[PDB]
């Protein structure tokens, strides 16, 4: 066929009920999660192909960067809560991985500010529990998939991206390969 499990894609002996429908996990310390979002902005062209009705989910991990890396899942659990996560993206992927100015939690919280979050707003927020559960929600979706790896994509909790098994000499056709993927498993 065109779209062979084990090309694009990859399917979960496991399957995972109640997943989202199209569920993206990352980390800002993550390379090619910086070239998905500055370079590819591979949600955004996902999201344009995809069908009516389908919600999608975005995701940080703890497996890197340690104490920093779980600052940033809390951090992005705020960004969620607060809805403001097309305004704090990039500067924390700059912040962490092109200028280095991220080095405690208080830098992450520095770049919220910066963005225009208030500070009061900012540090309720990160202490509420609404923001604890958000926690709980990014950690159990990627315990449900054994993640190690990241960027990562699920489509309905049973099929997995493939980007290894995709043209990258040219990026917007390797972008588009991509989403047109998400779409066929979306319709699957």
């Amino acid at each position: 066929a065109q779209y062979e499990d084990g090309k694009q894609y990859t399917t979960l002996e496991k399957p995972v009920a109640g997943a989202p429908q199209v569920l993206e996990f990352f980390s800002f310390f993550c390379p090619h999660c910086y070239q998905f979002e500055e370079v590819l902005h591979i949600s955004d062209n996902v999201k344009k192909k995809l069908p009516e009705g389908v919600k999608m989910t975005k995701y940080h991990v703890n497996f890197m960067g340690g104490d920093l890396g779980k600052d940033l899942t809390q951090a992005w659990a705020v960004a969620m809560a607060l809805g403001v996560e097309d305004k704090v993206t990039v500067p924390l992927f700059e912040g962490v991985q092109k200028t280095q100015t991220i080095r405690s939690a208080s830098d992450i919280r520095d770049v919220f500010i910066n963005a225009g979050i208030k500070g009061e707003e900012y540090d309720a927020a990160w202490n509420s529990f609404v923001v604890k559960s958000l926690v709980a929600q990014q950690e159990k979706a990627a315990a449900d998939v054994q993640l190690r790896g990241v960027p990562a994509m699920f489509v309905n909790g049973k099929y997995q991206l493939n980007p290894q098994g995709m043209d990258t000499s040219n990026m917007d056709v390797f972008v588009q390969q991509y989403a047109d993927t998400v779409k066929y498993l979306s319709e699957k």
